């Protein structure tokens, strides 16, 4: 169970979220947060969205106020743990007992070792400083390389578009969003970006680079003045390895947070855990994850009455006219297509089957859809394939199941 | 003496500069910095000069690593301490004990009442947050109210000159920088920044603002996008005046940064000292004393064999082209000037007398006589009068002396 004081290492949202769920589920005794970044926790989603547009880092802080009497360590890095002395080292000589520890440490976007040494500016995009610096970069009739076709690379292209800049993006894959979008959500995207200018090209690799210009495994190459390089993340697991818990690119955890070593849990984007509809282990890199999951294992400490973290997977994509939210699994049996798939007036509804049973679902610029959808999904449901497909109403549905 | 652990309130030049000759001074013990500004520790004159332009923060950090071993508690505001109790309150509701307190809380800019509830953006400039803040709204064609033609104030009105910014400034006094400056440089600037299309506005007061308009006294108006404030700052002196020190819009200290109450300190802006050349006390609201007043108290604590405070106030001015070095007093008997006051080739020096005594200098555009000038000013030299105004060698006359 609970046992004080308890200690978070990372003072993201999924650590925010943690501590706000202990102190309202009761517990009321000691917590310290230990975050390296020097900066009042603050949301990831607004910086490749609307934060390259106004700048204003005090619209995207997370609201430290719902956990009252926490003693946040900004700009502190937990160099390690001794899990026989139960006690945490941190990077200013300090030293830090605990009796429950939190591993929150997110995770790390994984750099391209081809580019190391280009003569222009390369940057990843993962905190604040990050976006600050690609921010400044987007100046009109400039040009932008993105390497990587993923949500966070397009969403930067259709930002950078709408600034004026010039954008190409170079993903090794012969689709975008290849693991976490279908493949009928993927076609569409890739269509409507190059139809806004964006210069794609695909199954390409970066070789290396030569006085300012960027050079692909096909023997051509492409100047730009600034790159950007989105190929995924890797657990910042590294404190967890030395400690000697159970990590591969990312803590092993089961649906109460727990490690395989007493008295540590692990949240967020740095844990691999069992994705309810799919039935494997995988890192769960998104906004309500890092939410959810937090909540549920704070609840659970406090009462362990309480059930296991069960939500099932969803997250949301905002490129340019494009509202995207995606739940469940990319793909299943069959795939009903609600509304239009047109680049003209986009919004349309995909759901993804299993043997009758809806297992995934895409809406595009259709909010009112998705709420339901999710409910369909959270219990099972198996509705009629046809009115699946024909106009009906899922609130409707929904509330039928 | 030296009584552990040492506990700094604020987390600026002054509080960094301090804890950093403790360290180097040789005193081994804890030492824990309380600052409110969720910030590493940054410098401030780059904020309305080079920082407008490149918006890099990490530009401007201080230097935390010549101070090991040191907490810093950023994010944190010290709410309260019990001289009796040797204790500090802090807002996170933890409470830190003090052998020794030190207060560097600085001073805030005093605000404007009648422009309370304008229609427009009215900003301070004293903070990163501040900064980047006012830096958004320096568009081109975009119209600046400016009040306060203080040296800060100025250094904006140059800034946004540069940005293609039409600028007004409001001065009640009739001329600029006239608490900082002698006559004759505050004339050349007001001439300087008329030169360069700044719309000045002497002994002119704001009454009010309606619908995205200032009101002067005078019955005039001015319409502005933005307005900056900077009509001089406060002490940051409330911890003070609550736990009974003495102040009076300032901690008052000795030479050894002492305060009227036993173990506390204070050092920096939020102070009010005896000035060497006039012998009355006074804030001195500089860098170099925030920088040497926190290495002076840090020195004589360690070891009460050495001096107090005792360097001569003195601090610079980058406005556009112009680079102001400015000692000493402001005025005296005579007035020495050396070499050409043109708007053209701006490039003289003016040395400030009293009773055949040098008592001040400026340079401008003339930094290679400001280090004798320094020199001939801390031995309160008595040169001659006409090897002074006559195109001689300071660095010999300097040697000499
Ligand atoms: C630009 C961007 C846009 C995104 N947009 C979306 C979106 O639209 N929808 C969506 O669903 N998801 C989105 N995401 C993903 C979402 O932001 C993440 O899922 C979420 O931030 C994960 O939270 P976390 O608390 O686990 O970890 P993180 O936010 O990574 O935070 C972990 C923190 O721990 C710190 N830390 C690491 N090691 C240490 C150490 N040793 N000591 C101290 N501190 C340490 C890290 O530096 C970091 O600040 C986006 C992510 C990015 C980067
Ligand atoms: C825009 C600008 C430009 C300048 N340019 C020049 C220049 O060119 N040349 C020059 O000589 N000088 C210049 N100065 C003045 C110089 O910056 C100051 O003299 C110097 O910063 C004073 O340092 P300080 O450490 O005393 O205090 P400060 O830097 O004010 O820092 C005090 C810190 O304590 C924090 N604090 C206050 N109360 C609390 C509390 N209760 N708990 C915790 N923390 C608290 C404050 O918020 C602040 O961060 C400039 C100042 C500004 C604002």
């Amino acid at each position: 169970a609970l046992k004080a004081p308890v200690v978070v290492l990372g003072a993201g949202l999924a650590s925010v979220s943690f501590v706000a769920e202990l102190r309202q589920a009761g517990y009321q005794g000691l917590i310290t947060v230990v975050g390296d970044e020097a900066e009042r926790p603050y949301d990831r989603p607004p910086l490749s969205k609307d934060f390259m547009a106004h700048g204003d880092a005090e619209k995207i802080r997370l609201d430290c106020k719902r956990a009252p009497e926490v003693e946040w360590l900004l700009g502190v890095t937990a160099q390690s743990f001794d899990p026989q002395a139960h006690t945490v080292a941190l990077s200013d000589g300090r030293t830090l007992p605990y009796g429950t520890l939190v591993l929150a440490t997110g995770a790390a976007p994984r750099a391209l070792p081809t580019l190391q040494g280009a003569t222009m500016p390369v940057h990843t995009l993962r905190t604040l400083e990050d976006a600050r610096r690609i921010q400044a970069g987007l100046r009109p009739q400039s040009r932008l390389l993105i390497v990587g076709g993923g949500v966070i690379g397009l969403e930067l292209a259709a930002t950078a578009r709408t600034a004026g800049v010039h954008v190409s993006l170079v993903e090794t894959q012969p689709r975008l969003m290849s693991r976490a979008a279908p493949a009928t959500l993927a076609d569409f995207v890739a269509r409507y970006h190059a139809a806004q200018g964006v210069d794609l090209r695909f199954e390409r690799s970066v070789t290396g680079s030569v006085d300012g210009v960027v050079l692909l495994d096909d023997g051509t190459r492409i100047a730009a003045d600034m790159v950007v390089v989105g190929i995924g993340v890797l657990a910042n697991d590294a404190l967890a390895r030395a400690a000697g818990l159970a990590c591969d690119d990312g803590i092993f955890v089961d649906a109460y947070g727990r490690t395989t070593c007493p008295d540590v849990y692990a949240l967020g984007d740095v844990t691999r855990q069992r994705n309810p509809l799919s039935g494997r282990f995988e890192r769960i890199e998104t906004w309500s994850n890092a939410q959810n999951q937090g909540i549920a294992v704070a609840r659970h400490l406090v009462d362990p009455t309480a059930p296991g973290y069960a939500e099932l997977p969803w997250y949301w994509s905002d490129q340019g006219a494009l509202r995207i939210q995606v739940a469940g699994l990319a793909s299943g049996d069959e795939e009903i297509v609600r509304g239009e798939v047109s680049l003209d007036a986009p919004k349309f509804t995909l759901i993804e089957l299993q043997k009758g049973r809806i297992v995934g679902a895409t809406c595009v610029n259709n909010a009112r859809d998705f709420a339901p959808l999710r409910r369909l999904l959270a219990v099972g449901a198996k509705p009629d394939r046809a009115a699946l497909a024909d106009p009906a109403t899922d609130l409707r549905k929904l509330a039928a199941a």
